């Protein structure tokens, strides 16, 4: 139960940005959702994992608000949310950030396919990846040339988990590059897994 | 001016959640200026140990007086409560939406019925800020006439409504009739308030 500034604004963050306030919603993807992405962008600030926020897959842009949001209130200024889709389109996406008080320097947009947009964009590291999708291949695209980039306890994100295609994707993704981090279930469709740097 | 802390995030975001802003249904229609000035009166209140609950008669689908729990709820504050008085915009839809932002509890008290039935025993000893919302001469002088006298030195009475001269005429009348001269103070185009000496 909140009671600091900070988990009052990060509670009527999360009622906010999943519409919960007037029954249209920023995000659709539920409380356990938004709660694990909020679990692991604050250990990966409180373990000092470096790097950015990259978020690919977005409807009205909810989640991603959501993840500036933490770092706002935690004042973190050498951070950025990365927002990348297809683009729902990409000025009702800014509008809605507008809308919060959280559009500014530190979210930044990806407008493109994955295949095109994710081998050049400027981050240098991640601490928290994201997949919303239940495509194999848009999956198999963000995993190809983002998680690399992914920092030793940062975490990756999978919603759509439960779909064969992405499961899949994540599963191959994986068996290649030799990874057997914990999968963790977050709900009925999404999991997790926090990245282990390699043995010594 | 730009929220950094916890707290300024928290009361930045309850504004611009209980205008609507994020989605244009409002819980209150009166905009920032005027949310703006409910905050800085509770929060003058607060730091100058101006005791006593925070009033507000008057309420549309609640607010103003959910933004008012949300500021005493932000600075923890345990020992006040936000008297919430109307006719009833039903009282149950008013409550449903202070339980939509967690702050539905026991420092919220309701006043049901009319200002000149309810006024005179409320069990609030003292008053930090009234706030009167409509423009009509008689629920404005009865809210005067029965709580401002509630109203601590260094309180607040905030007047929503009061370019409407029907409105005006009631507060110079109560005032003139009570010697009352503390400077009137213009929020926006309609409404005023003024400190208690
Ligand atoms: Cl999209
Ligand atoms: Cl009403
Ligand atoms: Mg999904
Ligand atoms: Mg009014």
């Amino acid at each position: 139960s909140p009671s600091t500034g900070v988990e009052l604004y990060l509670d009527l963050l999360k009622r906010t940005v999943s519409n919960f306030i007037y029954q249209v919603a920023h995000t659709m993807i539920g409380m356990k959702r938004l709660n694990n992405l909020q679990h692991c962008v604050e250990s990966a600030l409180r373990d000092g994992v470096p790097g950015d926020v990259l978020e690919t897959g977005v409807w009205r842009g909810g989640a991603c608000i959501f993840a500036r949001g933490i770092l706002k209130a935690y004042d973190v200024r050498d951070r950025t949310v990365w927002v990348a889709d297809s683009f729902t389109s990409l000025a009702t996406v800014q509008r809605n950030f507008s809308r919060y008080g959280l559009l500014d320097d530190q979210v930044r947009f990806l407008p493109g396919w994955f295949k095109d947009t994710m081998p050049t964009a400027p981050f240098e590291r991640l601490a928290v990846l994201r997949m919303d999708g239940d495509s194999y291949g848009a999956t198999m695209d963000v995993l190809t040339h983002a998680y690399p980039r992914l920092s030793p306890g940062g975490f990756a994100i999978i919603d759509d988990y439960c779909i064969p295609a992405c499961r899949e994707a994540v599963h191959e993704y994986r068996d290649r590059h030799g990874i057997s981090d914990e999968i963790v279930e977050i709900d009925r469709q999404g999991v997790y897994w926090r990245r282990s740097a390699c043995n010594i």
